[PDB]
């Protein structure tokens, strides 16, 4: 057994893809657009779906938006340097909700970004 | 770069761990109380955290529950036999829903498990 993917609903697939590919260096693994069902799916990530868990982005062509709650937490990504990823995210005009630094009572360098839909992305610096 | 985990907040950590380990055969990889923050973290999965992305469970001590939005979808898991995992989750009292005609899954009927907090788990038969 293995974890395949986490699925999130997005209001604007192109805006979501611009975030994951540019700010996070993910590549588009697979995309399927279904005119019959009026929805699109896009799997983004770092490794092939066969090798690792990916991020599934779902776009309902007729849904303008989604309501966020407090149940879903975040997607965490391992980065070489968290300050660098934050500065790159800011240069692209993406939201850094928590700048890189050691978290509360730990030696872990962490940072938080928000994707265009408001989903939290946790950056954890390699060495933690 | 790599995906480390997906995080879900749970109202009852023990109920949640009972579901992930018994219904889904996940291993409890790591678990830690954070008394200053008044929360506990649990990491469940099938492989070592250094080798694969896991599922992070957050239990806030002073909370009874969460308000689920409609954006969050599901967590998909690869299984050896979806019918067996389904029949096992049912025996334990967990809800199983099945969907036919999902154009993204061809001719496959896909089963979805419902966890104690109402989060959906997509079952994908290996192959
Ligand atoms: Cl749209
Ligand atoms: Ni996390
Ligand atoms: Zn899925
Ligand atoms: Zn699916």
């Amino acid at each position: 057994m293995r974890i395949l993917h986490s699925m999130l609903r997005v209001a604007d697939l192109e805006a979501a893809l611009e975030f994951y590919t540019r700010a996070l260096d993910m590549r588009l693994l697979r995309r399927r657009d279904y005119p019959e069902g009026r929805f699109t799916l896009a799997f983004v990530g770092y490794q092939d779906e066969r090798a690792a868990a990916a991020l599934e982005l779902t776009h309902n062509w007729d849904r303008d938006g989604y309501t966020q709650g407090d149940g879903y937490g975040h997607l965490a990504i391992e980065v070489e340097d968290a300050a660098v990823t934050c500065a790159r995210a800011r240069a692209l005009g993406y939201r850094v909700t928590r700048e890189a630094g050691l978290m509360q009572h730990g030696r872990s360098v962490i940072a938080f970004l928000e994707d265009p839909d408001g989903y939290k992305v946790e950056l954890i610096q390699k060495g933690t």
